[PDB]
């Protein structure tokens, strides 16, 4: 950790520029820009007490989850976290081919659903729910190591009546303010499907417009899987992508308790390799 100035984020952010190349991401809560500082490419997030708690809640489980899978946070200081710069950005952009990356392998998505799954498991082993699991939450290192970002809006491990997360991905429980681990396998359950389709978990041209329903389609033999496999790789194999599938249909059970845990998650995939 460290304690950074406002004018020197400032400063190695060309004041924070609002214009992508120095800015590289924007979710709910604050926009993100690229920096140098100490010799070391960083990632600056600039984020209503609800956005301060979603600081010291980020800072909070920052200080006491260092895994492999987390994102690492170097300092704060307009309230301002600072990252190490994940190169390869997040899974979503990496499956859309965004900026003309190449599709991911087979073989490197199976690894970050395992690197995924890990970091969920030690959050969860940590009384951590992260309420906001998506592909744009997933980023990508120098190795494409995944590792978990965005621990605000987490709690410890209940209803709430101000409901957060992301529509597409959200379970059904946890979209009438439930707050359960097992919102976190369902919203899993669509980063499954976003990696075996490439499809994105909501596209408003699309019939379905949500991978959820194509996933419902499938189990109801109207779809096959097969028909929805990314075309955009070589090197899959039926009897590994049934088996991410079948994952994602056990992640994506409407009922909460039919469920798997995330330590069976982690288990089922790497059964799969
Ligand atoms: O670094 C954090 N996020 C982020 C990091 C990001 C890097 N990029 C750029 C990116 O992936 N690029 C990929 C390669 N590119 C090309 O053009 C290319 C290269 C080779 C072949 C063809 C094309 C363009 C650059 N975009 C990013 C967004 C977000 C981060 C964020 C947080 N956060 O709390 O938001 C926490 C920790 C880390």
């Amino acid at each position: 950790f460290h304690s950074f100035s406002f004018y020197e984020l400032k400063n190695v952010t060309n004041n924070f520029d609002e214009r992508p190349i120095n800015k590289m991401g924007e979710g709910g809560f604050g926009v993100v820009y690229k920096g140098y500082v100490n010799n070391t490419t960083v990632a600056v997030k600039k984020l209503t007490e609800e956005l301060k708690q979603q600081f010291d809640q980020e800072i909070k489980v920052m200080a006491k989850c260092q895994h492999e899978n987390l994102v690492e946070l170097l300092g704060f200081s307009d309230l301002c976290l600072v990252y190490v710069y994940m190169p390869n950005g997040s899974l979503l952009d990496r499956l859309s081919c965004l900026d003309g990356t190449p599709p991911l392998s087979w073989h490197m998505r199976c690894k970050i659903a395992q690197g995924a799954a890990n970091g969920i498991n030690f959050l969860h082993e940590n009384h951590h729910i992260h309420r906001d699991i998506k592909s744009a939450n997933i980023l990508l290192d120098e190795a494409f190591t995944a590792k978990i970002s965005d621990f605000g809006l987490a709690r410890a491990s209940v209803m709430t009546s101000r409901i957060v997360g992301t529509t597409a991905y959200m379970a059904p429980e946890a979209l009438r303010g439930e707050i359960t681990p097992k919102s976190d396998i369902y919203s899993f359950g669509v980063v499954l499907l976003e990696i075996i389709t490439g499809l994105p978990a909501v596209d408003e041209h699309r019939e379905p417009q949500l991978l959820l329903d194509i996933a419902a389609a499938i189990e109801d033999e109207e779809k096959t899987i097969e028909d929805y496999i990314d075309k955009k790789m070589n090197d899959a194999d039926s009897t590994s992508v049934e088996a991410m599938y079948s994952v994602a249909s056990q992640c994506l059970h409407e009922k909460k308790n039919k469920r798997p845990d995330i330590k069976k998650v982690q288990q089922l995939l790497q059964e799969m390799t």
